[PDB]
């Protein structure tokens, strides 16, 4: 269930114009920087030329629940693996990717415990950590287009350093030095990546760092190994750890559910009740759009979870029924004017609305009350119990339809 997205230029003859990256997050679901990171670098960046390929989170189901890895260690499985093995499928598909020959190079994202050291310090300073260094297999990688693995990495380092929040944060080089006895990092992927001769690194970001300082060092990285590729690109914000913040906290983006309306990822009451959800689907199965790449659904005892990341966005109560999809549009009066309205959409009201009167179809107005029947109705924002609304900010509210006894649709209201 992990998706590979290109960032490509706009003229497909430029894609061979300028290298190509691999570039990889999420191979734990407990490392947010990484897959916030390439998040980010999807929504917010363009590649000019060459290609980026982005595979936003690798362990997807273990993200979702907040988790090092449901299935064990991916990163451990590069190299002898079981064909039972329920990641053997999801490693054939990455190491496809990195395998391709119109793939040159590959950055795999970590967040890491405390701050390498190449000498002890303390328990947070030491060569056994691994927070906030640049990684490589080895000092050269023959056959690659760029073989100098050492190079690229020590001016990455540079960049990165050249933009340090505290000086804690300085970065180090660390080469694993891995066909040399290293036998966990024989098992990975930027080993695996090194023996099909692309150049691979890693970067590690910190986890004792807050996640958009997490996020911004990752973001230096990737710019960092673009710039030694000559892969030109642009991003439509300034690099800094505010913006960084402002982006992953970013209230324009929403998740679509299903043939539901888009609802705000944030402020979202911390509970929807009733929320209508097709029955007989399990909730892998469920189509979840998103203008960000890390949305997804999970079960969790009686509830399903919407996560952004790590994030808990909402806790959904869900009312299992069959989505009958033969309503495609209500007619319905906003503020004087009538229109039709499609099922799934948000319409905005600045004083009024009101739902008319269909056959077979019966409306429920969520929040609003008189098998409730509320079409016929000309409803204002003082007619609202306020504790039904979606969100926080009470604006957002349910109408949903039913042609019993199945779910005909959503629309959303939004007072302006
Ligand atoms: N802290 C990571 C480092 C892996 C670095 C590189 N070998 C990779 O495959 O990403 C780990 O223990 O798996
Ligand atoms: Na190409
Ligand atoms: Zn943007
Ligand atoms: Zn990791
Ligand atoms: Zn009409």
């Amino acid at each position: 269930s992990m998706e590979m997205i290109e960032k490509a230029p706009t003229d497909l003859e430029d894609r061979d114009k300028a290298p190509h990256l691999l570039l990889l997050a999420g191979i734990q679901g407990d490392e947010p920087g990484g897959f916030n990171a390439t998040n980010l670098f999807l929504m917010h960046y363009s590649v000019l030329k060459g290609l980026v390929e982005v595979v936003p989170v690798l362990n997807k189901p273990s993200m979702l629940r907040n988790h090092r890895g449901l299935y064990g260690d991916m990163n451990r499985k590069f190299a002898a693996l079981d064909k039972k093995d329920p990641e053997y499928p999801t490693i054939q598909e990455i190491k496809s990717l990195i395998a391709k020959p119109n793939i040159d190079a590959v950055l795999h994202l970590h967040d890491g415990g405390g701050y390498y050291r190449p000498v002890y310090v303390d328990a947070m300073l030491n060569p056994k950590r691994w927070g906030n260094c640049f990684i490589i297999d080895q000092d050269e990688v023959k056959g690659a287009k760029f073989p100098n693995l050492l190079a690229f990495a020590n001016n990455t380092i540079e960049s990165i350093n050249a933009h340090l929040l505290h000086p804690i944060e300085e970065y180090h080089l660390k080469n694993t030095r891995t066909a040399q006895g290293d036998t966990e990092m024989q098992k990975a992927l930027t080993f695996y990546a090194i023996n099909q001769k692309k150049s691979a690194f890693a970067n590690e970001a910190s986890k004792e760092l807050p996640l958009a300082s997490r996020v911004f060092y990752h973001l230096q990285a990737i710019e960092g190994l673009l710039n030694q590729l000559n892969i030109p690109f642009k991003r439509d914000f300034e690099l800094n750890p505010s913006s960084v913040h402002a982006l992953i906290n970013d209230k324009s983006l929403w998740a679509k559910i299903s043939s539901l309306p888009k609802i705000p990822l944030f402020n979202l009451r911390p509970r929807l009740n009733h929320f209508p959800l097709p029955h007989n689907t399990k909730i892998p199965q469920i189509p979840i759009e998103s203008n960000a790449y890390i949305v997804g659904l999970v079960k969790n005892k009686q509830e399903v979870f919407l996560k952004y990341g790590n994030k808990l966005m909402t806790r959904l109560s869900p009312f299992y029924i069959e989505f009958d999809p033969s309503l495609e549009e209500v007619k319905m009066q906003i503020d004087n004017k009538d229109q039709m309205v499609k099922i799934g959409s948000v319409v905005e009201v600045k004083e009024s609305f009101y739902i008319h009167a269909m056959d077979n179809i019966r409306a429920n107005v969520i929040g609003f009350s008189v098998k409730p029947n509320e079409a016929g109705y000309t409803i204002r924002f003082k007619d609202f119990q306020k504790r039904f609304s979606l969100d926080k900010q009470e604006r957002i509210y349910r109408i949903e339809f039913y042609k019993n006894n199945a779910f005909s649709g959503m629309i959303l209201v939004k007072f302006v």
